[PDB]
């Protein structure tokens, strides 16, 4: 009844969900790629295409073949040399998937200005190689999201502004802890304007960001945080031992009348400079916050640092070592830190 | 803080304030479009329109700016709205489903500051009021220069108004004792011919003539595709009287979009004292042209444009234009 390429439509569904985790997949790919200029193109606001640009390592030749299709035994089983061919791709599933339901396209280059322009079709195949010059880097284009579910993408046409911004808040996000890298966000509308969305300037501080993401008011209210959660008595699993030390920086709002937020709409947390989707370090932010402004939450941004070492269908839930200790430390040692602010 | 400098720098005067309400609406798709000042924009200026209103979702940064080939227009999202917080008092009462709107107030910065509610037809209405207020010099500059400045912003409406077929734009100014005034009215789906005429008075239409030429440009690009420009709208005779005393009538669109292109009208005008040297052109132009043919973000104002090869272009124009004129004169008697 259900052929193997609805299988596939269906599957590469339900990884990229929305035009929110398209975006996700290809920023998380261009930094990995050790970019430090992001630029995102979006047409009518997504609905026509997203085009991510950076200035990275680019796509070794040789996985051009290899890079979007989708791993199974049976097809790796039938070349020879099977150690090799998986070396060449078939990793992760992002563009895997935007191929199946979407038009996937990709210029890149290992040499500039040397470079080529790859169209794939919906199982991963390549319908054209095209030669093409641009500067080291890849651009990846994203077109007609969803053409291919009828049901979805008409969702995203009565939901689409409401998604932009579910998006512009992931994009905000990258951009506040990526220091290093520059990101340029531009929306064209369909009557030709190229509306400028959000940039940040390379090499800025994360204030720096907040800044320029969130306006003059994106820093009223806000105080440096700078804590240590020492957290070396509290390993449990017996053998230069590992300094189990988590090093907190960032700003919070301080809890001063009126200074939070009346809504929990601006709260971002990173490890190891990666957001992060930590539910329960939030929870535990709300409520000791709560207690010196009741009607009120905090605007967050907070990175920790530590050792990945002690870290352990969606993405990156992260489970530190020991998580039951680190959120009590944390407790207490955010909630002394807003008593010695109000002391202030 | 430093943030109003950059508001300041941003919405230098009333007239600027205007073309941001105003493009707003007209990118929200408003068919109606109604502006209202009070004590000719000292007191405020209201915009409102009958366009697609905002998504809730847009109203937390509705007023923020997230930042410090095939294009014709150049946008920074916010930085219009955002500056208006900044050097003045913003308030906002739309909505994208009637009959029930939110009512918007925001402070210097964009945080929202109140939202209550109340009702509305679908569509915006945007309220600037204390312009400049946190910016005393060029705050008395304007009670001191209104006159100007409000003719320079009337005209400004007034080109909108000519070109904008789609659009009924109606204007009013408000006196600080009390009754309206109206000052500009419309009706929707007219041509340039109508509005001159609704816009300006029985006198709109004198001495005009139709202008329909075509500029081809395509030997003309160097640095690099059918580069051509259809010339189509209103200019002044030359016979005696038929003109303007000053250049207060002198409007050039490009691609039935508003500009400033001071070149050409500097053409128009020198081509103009060729045949007459009393009077100048009362001069209603659009210029079609496709969109890779005009370069965008040129200069810190993000409407002003530069056309390909800009040189050549006045050069064509302008013998193009004296052919017009000369071909003209034949039919007289
Ligand atoms: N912007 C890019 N620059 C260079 N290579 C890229 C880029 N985007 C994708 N690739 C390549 O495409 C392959 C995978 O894309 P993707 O489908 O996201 O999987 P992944 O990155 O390997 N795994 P995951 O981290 O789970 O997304 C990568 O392993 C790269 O080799
Ligand atoms: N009258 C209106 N009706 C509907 N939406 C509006 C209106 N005025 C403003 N907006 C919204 O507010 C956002 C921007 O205001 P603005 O600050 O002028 O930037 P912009 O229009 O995006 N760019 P620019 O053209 O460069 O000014 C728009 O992108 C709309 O989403
Ligand atoms: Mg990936
Ligand atoms: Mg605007």
């Amino acid at each position: 009844q259900i052929n193997d390429i609805d299988v596939h439509r269906i599957t590469s569904g339900q990884v990229i969900t929305d035009l929110t985790t398209a975006v996700k997949e290809l920023v998380d790919n261009s930094i990995d790629a050790n970019a430090n200029q992001i630029e995102i193109i979006f047409k009518d606001y997504g609905l026509e295409s997203i085009e991510c640009s950076d200035n990275g390592d680019g796509i070794d030749p040789s996985n051009y073949e290899f890079l979007a299709l989708k791993h199974y035994t049976s097809k790796i089983a039938k070349f020879q040399d099977v150690a090799k061919v998986q070396t060449l791709g078939f990793r992760g599933e992002a563009l895997s998937s935007l191929c199946g339901i979407a038009k996937l396209s990709v210029i890149t280059t290992t040499s500039p200005p040397k470079a080529d322009k790859l169209e794939y079709d919906m199982v991963g195949h390549i319908t054209s190689k095209t030669t093409t010059s641009r500067n080291k880097g890849t651009t990846v284009l994203v077109s007609q999201l969803f053409h291919n579910l009828p049901v979805r993408q008409k969702e995203f046409s009565k939901t689409f502004k409401r998604q932009f911004t579910k998006c512009l808040t992931v994009i905000q996000g990258y951009a506040i802890i990526n220091a290093a890298i520059k990101f340029s966000v531009w929306n064209i509308t369909p009557k030709g304007k190229k509306n400028l969305i959000l940039s940040t300037m390379r090499n800025s501080s994360m204030r720096k960001n907040i800044s320029s993401v969130f306006g003059a008011g994106g820093m009223r209210g806000l105080e440096e945080v700078d804590l240590v959660l020492d957290l070396n008595p509290f390993k449990n699993r017996m053998l230069l031992d590992l300094d189990y030390k988590i090093r907190v920086k960032g700003y919070i709002s301080q809890n001063s009348f009126g200074c939070g937020r009346n809504s929990k709409d601006r709260q971002f947390i990173y490890v190891n400079k990666r957001p992060v989707e930590y539910s329960t370090l939030l929870k535990c932010c709300n409520e000791v916050y709560k207690t010196f402004n009741n009607v009120q939450f905090p605007a967050v941004f907070l990175n920790l640092e530590l050792p990945m070492s002690l870290i352990d269908p969606d993405k990156r839930v992260i489970l530190l070592h020991n998580e039951r200790a680190v959120i009590d430390i944390f407790k207490t040692t955010l909630s002394d830190y807003y008593n010695r602010q109000e002391l202030a």
